[PDB]
């Protein structure tokens, strides 16, 4: 097949799914499984197309989009939509095959998806993301569906850009329905989804804690280095806080910014408020950086991650994008005595990140290990409730926060418990050794959309 | 009318339900129902259609395809699908008319259809089932749909050949959605569905057991023979030996097996089980009889049907196809001092078998009456889940299995009281007699559509 | 193959054509037909449909609709609507089968369909017929379409049918295209449709004349006895006299209208137009024996055919209904010395009539012999036009009558030619003896057919 | 953007379209144009999918579809399919965007696409080819249509291929029309298809060699060197043939078939027919090189091009495949005298190979030159009488192969007249050296697509 195209965020991410259904029972079991992953990893559906639309003077801009329609045995396809200038056909296989096994763990009917274009909202007006907006959806629009295919926000895609969207596929389609989730309260959104991503993330990793320490640790006065600065890390920086621990750094694509005093000293809410204002107007934290409120309180570091900066630290919780955490950051946080480290980013860390983690984990009995939890694990409260969303306006009614936030918190107990279970089944670890959450959320995301597939007929 | 073709099945059903409305004050008090007769019994639409496939030798095999969608007052039409090399348009047409009045009986808001093939799957591969599932759906997708037509399986369809047929149709029509049910559990599936049918034909012979020996009597202890090993036989039988009845006998198209001690032994669910096995495979219950955990329990009648061969017995439940109980079986049972029969087949008895046990029932007061359901009534808890399964599809979440059962079950109360109700309303029958559930159920489901098609203009 | 209903009509086409293709080196040559015979004997879609109108009381009446769709391999289902009250499946089966030859032998891109309904229009009134085909309509347009399926007229469906259908289709679907043919002059009509059916027949039976003489005789000075009274026997007729030669009867469905001396008269062109109005206002023949101008020139038959009353005559062209020419009726045309018949009606003669003309075929050498010509070879001028009409639609222009019947000529000439080559080349005959127009006329289309539904896959 | 993948044949072609518009006054006269060429260069639209289907064994096999729909403005998406093992996006991208500009060379409304998959039809079935087809369209068929886009075959897409295509759309469409050209005589198909684009290689180079040669030379005695043996090179081998030029040699993947004597000697009709016929069969020209009709009139040569192996030559027909004609390959047909070399094959021509005829035509005046037509200009034949397939199937008639050849020939004449003249107009060559036939034919596709792309909007 030296025809294929070299993709290489899509092949990190298939390698180091396959390795894991590799190292495990699973193959012994059902060797046909492997025809399973020949076809689940080849897309069910791509669509590319130009995106042209107009600036504030007038000129024409040329755009490309995508939506990458991976897999629908569970469910109609589901996954964001990411504006960010590295997009290409690879990236976003990567997260559409991702997403299909994020989709399954989540235990509700959600195919995978993922789509975006390499426009960069930076430096960009709000009239011109509109602009650009109503061009992709455009072409977007006949492609996807409340039944067929739903996006929703990532990188670079806000609940500012879900509306443009929206708007223009209601003028397109004259349909008003779930064709989108991350929508507005007035208009079809849930409760709760703007803090779903980041607060599931921390609820994810309440469950590791608890059970890597039979119940003895929590959060509360948890050091937690956070990556990030944007909708994932802001909400899984704000659970930290609620449940008493400290968020000793943020970050974003120009630095980091950490508290001097890592030991005792915390990201406050009214903090995160303001790095999120910056946000929404598409500025950097490093404007804030010397105001009088954080000159003396931080230290911010151009052009670093946080990982090797943070002193001692218990969690970390990379929340920016694919492979920010290297494996030398990995052997830092080992050394810095970090326990803890779930993805909020999908794919956040490197291969080499992974294995360091891993031959920790399995040199290390019980709490004296850095238990590693996969993005497909941690991250899947956004989506999950995104698929509250659809249901909601397919019942064509409002839940409570309280209701929506219940589910989430069930969904994340129910994803840790079966990547925990999955993995004693099926790569029982050595006595006093964690189960591997990575292995274990692989096979249960993949054996469910393998035997769906089955049953459908797309292998046999 | 001589242009009109002979359907036999057909004509029977009609004219079954015709009499049972005549035999009553309907038409004094709403003679303008005739009308509507004419009208309902002539379907909405029926579509034929030629399945072109391909054989595991490589060769082309051609058969027919149908779907008869004969009235959507109430709903959009609902009803199963049938494989079986007897099929064809009269057939189609007696189980969906008949599936008109069941559906309405439910409560829900379904319409009537049925479909098939004349393609027989004895002696196929799975792959030779899979290649016609998928040529057969190519062409029926155009006509059905979550909001049009919703199939599911019948005698020769189970979860295997809906799976097959969902995949095709989500390929073909790029969409997930409610279009068929008896899906499996990770892709739309219901709870309680397998069961559905059985389960409501014995919940509702439980009514029919309380209200005849005012509470005395139940499942418990009864003597029951079944005939067929299918679907709704498998569950009928497991529901009535969890009541503490005994099941005498199930059967297949080739012979009954009947316990020897008919006084006193019963099927356990253990052999129950290893039938199904055998059926899921296309093989006969002739392959066990040899088996030593058979053999000596067991007696093996080729070529015959159970009723005269049970000895004493107290419920009778054909639970196999349609004329599987002739009137000289009917009397038979009576003679055998069966007190109960209903069908867990559609239109399970002989006219001449009806009216044996009617004659019955007019002539023997209370308890000592034979009371015959018909199926219509009996067999509606299997749809009525599917349309739970529908409601499940359509709020994007699944209920648990005590859910769907005690919502099974107060449908099958409600069935049995509107019947027993409406026959008291319409044919009131003498002092001391048992009201004909035939007739009340006949009328119920009759007038319930009759008055939808008025209100919305299909008659006036 | 017990399952199948019982279709007579269907079965006599079938039959007579499998037999002409047995009888014939075809499958000596192309063993492999023998599977597309049986691939194209099972329509591709079939629609049946409930048809509920208003009569002019007030009152609820109900009819039955079809439209079978029986092949498209060559073009679009192409073929007319009969509303008859003899109308049912069977034949429409025969009517449908019959057109995929008929519509293959014209050149031009059209598949085989016919469809209609028992609604009789004898006694309704014009406002009745309306509400008839508007209801009609409602469920048979999402079915057709101009590259879909173009229907027309037939027996009981004229231009004020194609009118009130034609406006109803754009009612609903808001297009104004070529769904169907034989519609009116300033809205997408053809020049020379009203002409097409009837003219066919007798420029097909031309080309036997000229073959069977050298062009020595033609119609000039012949004698000619037809059958029916409509479209197809009115056009006829009125060549036939255009073409010097005499039509010595005309008949409907209540009896036959003979000239007194049929060695030397013939209906006129205004008797024909007299008998057309009687048509148009669906009245009989019969009231033509109170006028006294009929009454001295013509003897009236009720309850008899032509075929045995015209004494001495030369060609018969049955342009009525199915099986219109008995066994018996075919010898005493051959005792009456005719050497020419054409079906202007489809299956117009009985199988006991074509084995007789083709025993004297066989039998008699030369011009001595009777020359049968079947009708899908004679009566195709009528859909050919059609396919004109059509073209013209697509081109947005209206031809001339001269172009059309330019065309209509060419296409009639070339259908006899590829009847009669077929025969020599796959069922030679002796020395000196006629080939076999139906014979060669099936084989011609079926293979056609047979080898356009093999390149696009319908059979391998 | 260095987000973008490296493409290497999407690049090449680009470059040099791009390089002949620099080489040129158009920038000068419409600098504008520079932003229609960005935005031209973005395809519109493409569609990726997945193609599961099952081998003779019953095995599944996965392989990727494609369809680039890249420009739209001058018409309908149109271009063919191919099926060969390297196919990819980069390589579809490259013949979309070349038959944009082809498209617009033939005067007829036809955008510009492409499409195919990585099944390799060599060492499969017949039956294995209808099973990829039928998978194929079932996902095609979405996106293409008559009015849409109107694929067409391409290396490895045959008439055999393009029957099971439509035969598959008919079925998932219910439509008849004008969705795939090359189809066959009776379902569709035009006349001179199967010839169109080999013979219209050849009339174009027969007006380069009346150009260059002022009408003194034709193709009479000149001898030709054509690489391929598929359809293009079968076709122009013929055309060659017919106008008395002699054929030296064809080729396929395993090796080059010469005649020995190439100064006198030369392939004749039956055996290219022979060569064809084995190629059906997906056989090699290997298997005859030592039949008694080959082994002593030809040389085979395993493993090479016909360039280096012809001697003096006059003619060269690269008619296989892309990047045919190396550096080398191109200065050894200089030496050897060769004056006209045509790409039969889309980018036959390596850069090198361009680059060094164009050299050489600004270094030698008039005949002395070699003179290099690329296949934009002279492979358009194909696509445009697939134009008029689409132009007859909309008439719903079909014309005489005359008329369909007169109308070739018309369109060819145009096209190398519009290279010509818009080479003069923009790239005005120096006294006495032939025109850019490379540079026109770009700037003429190119000028008239973006003036049309402007008038709609698509840039400004
Ligand atoms: N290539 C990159 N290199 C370094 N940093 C990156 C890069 N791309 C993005 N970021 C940062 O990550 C944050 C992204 O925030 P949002 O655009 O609001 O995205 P969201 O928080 O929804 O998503 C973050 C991660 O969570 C996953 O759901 C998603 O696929 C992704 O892996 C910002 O602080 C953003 O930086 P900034 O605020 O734009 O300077
Ligand atoms: N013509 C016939 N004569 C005698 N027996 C028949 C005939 N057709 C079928 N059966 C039997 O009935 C049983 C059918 O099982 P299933 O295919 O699983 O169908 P299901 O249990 O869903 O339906 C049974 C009846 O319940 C209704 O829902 C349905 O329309 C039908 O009247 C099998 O034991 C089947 O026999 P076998 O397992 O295929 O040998
Ligand atoms: N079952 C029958 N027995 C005897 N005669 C019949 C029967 N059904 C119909 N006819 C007559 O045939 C003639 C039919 O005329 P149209 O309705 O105008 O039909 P058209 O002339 O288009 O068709 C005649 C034949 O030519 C074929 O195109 C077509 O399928 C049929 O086999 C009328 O004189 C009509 O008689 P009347 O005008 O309805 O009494
Ligand atoms: N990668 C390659 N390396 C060397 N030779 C190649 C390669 N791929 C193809 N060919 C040859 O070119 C010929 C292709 O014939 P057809 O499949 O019939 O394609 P067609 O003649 O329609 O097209 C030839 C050229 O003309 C353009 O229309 C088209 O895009 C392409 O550039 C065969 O002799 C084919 O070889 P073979 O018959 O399969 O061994």
């Amino acid at each position: 097949m030296s025809n294929l195209p070299v993709e290489p965020e899509f092949e990190q991410a298939y390698k180091e799914l396959a390795s894991t259904l590799e190292n495990s029972t699973l193959f012994q079991k059902n060797p046909e499984y492997r025809k399973a992953l020949a076809v689940v990893s080849v897309p069910e559906r791509v669509i590319q197309f130009r995106v042209v639309w107009e600036n504030d003077k007038g000129e024409v801009q040329v755009n490309r989009g995508f939506r990458v329609q991976f897999n629908s045995a569970l469910g109609p396809y589901k996954g964001g939509l990411r504006f960010h200038p590295s997009v290409n056909l690879s990236i976003l296989k990567f997260l559409g095959f991702e997403q299909i096994f994020k989709n399954a763990l989540t235990g509700l009917n959600m195919g995978g998806g993922k789509g975006g274009s390499d426009f960069d909202p930076k430096g960009k007006s709000d009239s011109e993301i509109r602009r650009f907006c109503v061009a992709f959806m455009t072409e977007l629009c006949r492609h996807i569906g409340a039944d067929t295919d739903v996006p929703a926000g990532d990188i670079g895609v806000t609940g500012r850009e879900i509306g443009y969207l929206f708007g223009q596929y209601r003028k397109l389609r004259n349909s008003w329905e779930g064709v989108l989730t991350g929508k507005g309260g007035s208009w079809g959104g849930s409760l709760i989804r703007p803090e779903a991503t980041g607060y599931g993330v921390v609820y994810y990793v309440e469950h590791m804690i608890a059970h890597a320490t039979n119940g003895a640790e929590s959060f509360a006065g948890k050091r937690v280095a956070i990556s990030g600065s944007g909708n994932v890390a802001q909400y899984a920086a704000l659970k930290v806080i609620e449940l008493g621990g400290r968020v000793v750094s943020l970050s974003d694509s120009q630095g980091s910014l950490i508290v001097k005093d890592t030991a005792k000293d915390s990201f406050t809410p009214a903090e995160i408020d303001a790095i999120a204002a910056l946000k929404v107007d598409r500025k950097q934290i490093a404007e804030l950086v010397t105001d009088a409120a954080f000159a003396d309180k931080f230290t911010y570091l151009p052009g670093q991650r946080p990982w090797v900066h943070v002193g001692a630290v218990d969690v970390a919780l990379p929340s920016a994008t694919q492979n920010e955490v290297s494996g030398e950051e990995a052997q830092a946080l080992i050394a810095a005595g970090c326990k803890f480290i779930a993805e909020g980013s999908n794919m956040g860390c490197t291969q080499a990140a992974i294995d360091a983690f891993e031959a920790h984990r399995e040199a290390n009995k019980g709490a004296a290990a850095i238990w590693y939890a996969p993005g497909k694990a941690a991250n899947a409260g956004g989506v999950a409730v995104s698929g509250l969303e659809m249901a909601q306006n397919s019942a064509r009614l409002s839940w409570t926060a309280e209701e929506v936030d219940a589910r989430l918190k069930d969904i994340m107990k129910s994803c840790f418990q079966n990547g925990l279970d999955t993995a004693k089944e099926y790569a029982t670890p050595a006595d006093g050794i964690l189960p591997s959450l990575v292995t274990g959320s692989n096979i249960a995301g993949f054996t469910k959309v393998a035997a769906a597939m089955k049953d459908q007929g797309d292998w046999w």
